[PDB]
């Protein structure tokens, strides 16, 4: 009630007022208090001129932002602060990379909105868990795959179909259909299996050179950009990436505990008795995150620093891995842990 | 107090002497000496023996491992060998008595540091003994002489000149034998004697057997259950790392096993068990088929270190759910 009232009547605060470094790749959006994030979303939308350009109703946009935020639960990693930080990176790509020379205005808008919605109602477990636990979400979507991603998309649509929240409701039939198709494609691209399926096509696109007149290049670029936002925690400083690791493994390990309770053997990365965090993170950096940011660098020369930071963080896991071995005694001078 | 009134399992190799309250240890020493009939057979004066025993206990300091409870545990194992191995078939009674007394006195006034550290820090003990080697072991012996020559503590004061001299010489050889350098020097000789067969009428065999038994008592914590060998490892490494910290402050570089930043406990303990402890209990087993269970416990304890080694690598998160370490 009161949150909506202040967003609506206080006016959209200037983006520069959030932090002097807010538009830099070195800014860490997790630094912003959660209570200030809904206004920051409106400030970013305004700074990208989407509110004016698409003549978005302000009461409707306020209601939509609050409803999207309210649509996240609170597991350790897949919560609203993740969606907010993913959306922020999308803003950073816009401000720093000149996306308008590559993408249509409506595609950029859809990317940002998709970022806000892309993990809606996440329950802290992955696609395989849905299927193994015979969840309602799997009853609905398992035959199509990307179970959680389909749910996230369905949740975004349900918000738009809530009276008072359809920020697109004045769009023409064609523009409305375009927006919803984009949101579908972008949200589904956050599944790893999807990314692995298109990786060679992404390589081929970077090799031949981006063609702005090629519809398929637009679609491929949107997928790559979405994935670069989803993984953007890795482009920050060491301290950020370390904290994020903690949150991700806490969540992964909770899942593994539930799998064990159902009589299943969890994947090693979900198994708190077998997971060795440094190797797992080095592998993620080397085999998944680094190639994504190397691709981004191939397409946007100004994205070079991003790849350099992810590479630097990968190096830091190597340097710190020796500390995971217990030399001497533990701090309590006891071998009670056996 | 008869030994059977202390615990029904007191004379068993399964008994853990460190279970006995420290306040009761002096009485258990008397009970053990009574059970071996040493007091009656050499006509020891009982108040003199009581005063001696309390002086010995008091002459130990309180580092984590080399304290009175170590000396008590070592001397209890000596008693266990007497009871379970029937030592009187192999050794003279006086050599048995000497061994037990040596076990009580063998680490007197230990400072929780090794010989190298005494020499490196230029302590008075190093000034006195470094030229002859075995610095701490010479001090332990000189402390024991000092006690015997304290008024009312000379348990050997009625002995014949011959027996008195024999006791002095045995205590010296046995305490000096507690040095690891000495043990490795005579190890081939120990193997030789075990190969050809122990000779009850060869005086050199008696000397060698006495050395081997002493080291077998000094390491006896490893012949107990896993819980005991785990606790004792904690004590040993707390003591070692404390010396290593001191060496680092003096500008020196500790051996790896005393460097808390470098030491990997499972590898060190496995190495100790495999290359030092097991060969000793194997020898003991070659000479006494009854000591077979001791070797077996040691080898089993060795295997347990390698089954728990993986726990020294942090998998998953720490308990606090944080990577703040
Ligand atoms: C070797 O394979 C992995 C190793 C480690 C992880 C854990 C992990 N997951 N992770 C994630 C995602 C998985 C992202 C998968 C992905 C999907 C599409 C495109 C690229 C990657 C978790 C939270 O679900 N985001 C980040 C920044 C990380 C991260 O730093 N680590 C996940 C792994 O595979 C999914
Ligand atoms: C690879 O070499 C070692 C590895 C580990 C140790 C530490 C250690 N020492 N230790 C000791 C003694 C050293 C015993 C040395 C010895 C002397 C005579 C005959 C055999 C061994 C420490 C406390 O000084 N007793 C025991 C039961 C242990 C023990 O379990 N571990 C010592 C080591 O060499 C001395
Ligand atoms: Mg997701
Ligand atoms: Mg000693
Ligand atoms: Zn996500
Ligand atoms: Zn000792």
């Amino acid at each position: 009630d009161d949150e909506y009232t202040k967003l609506l009547h206080d006016g959209i605060q200037p983006v520069a007022a959030i932090d002097s470094n807010f538009a830099s790749f070195t800014y860490t959006p997790r630094s912003l208090p959660e209570d200030d994030t809904s206004m920051a979303i409106l400030s970013m939308l305004q700074d990208m001129n989407f509110i004016n350009n698409y003549k978005i109703d302000c009461p409707t946009l306020a209601r939509f932002c609050l409803m999207v935020k309210k649509g996240y639960r609170d597991p350790p990693y897949h919560n609203w602060m993740h969606a907010f930080s993913v959306s922020h990176f999308c803003y950073l790509l816009y401000k720093n990379l000149e996306l308008t020379n590559y993408l249509e205005d409506i595609e950029i808008f859809a990317l940002f909105i998709s970022c806000m919605c892309h993990d809606l109602d996440h329950r802290g477990t992955n696609n395989s868990f849905q299927v193994a636990s015979k969840s309602v979400l799997a009853a609905l979507y398992s035959s199509e795959g990307s179970v959680m991603e389909r749910h996230h998309f369905a949740q975004a649509i349900a918000i738009l179909n809530t009276h008072g929240c359809n920020i697109f409701d004045h769009f023409s039939r064609k523009d409305y259909q375009r927006m919803l198709d984009l949101m579908r494609d972008i949200i589904l691209a956050t599944d790893l299996a999807h990314h692995l399926r298109i990786f060679k096509d992404l390589q081929k696109m970077a090799e031949v050179g981006y063609d702005r007149n090629n519809k398929q290049h637009h679609r491929l670029l949107l997928c790559l950009l979405m994935t670069s936002c989803d993984l953007s925690d890795q482009t920050k400083g060491w301290k950020t990436t370390r904290k994020i690791a903690e949150l991700i493994y806490k969540e992964f390990f909770s899942q593994g505990d539930l799998e064990k309770a159902m009589g299943n053997r969890p994947m090693e990365m979900m198994d708190r008795e077998k997971a060795y965090i440094p190797e797992l993170q080095i592998s993620f950096m080397e085999h998944i995150a680094m190639p994504i940011y190397k691709l981004l660098q191939d397409l946007f020369p100004k994205a070079a620093e991003l790849y350099e930071r992810v590479a630097s963080n990968r190096e830091h896991w190597t340097k710190v891995s020796h500390k995971f071995t217990i030399r001497g005694l533990p701090s309590n001078n006891s071998l009670d842990f056996l």
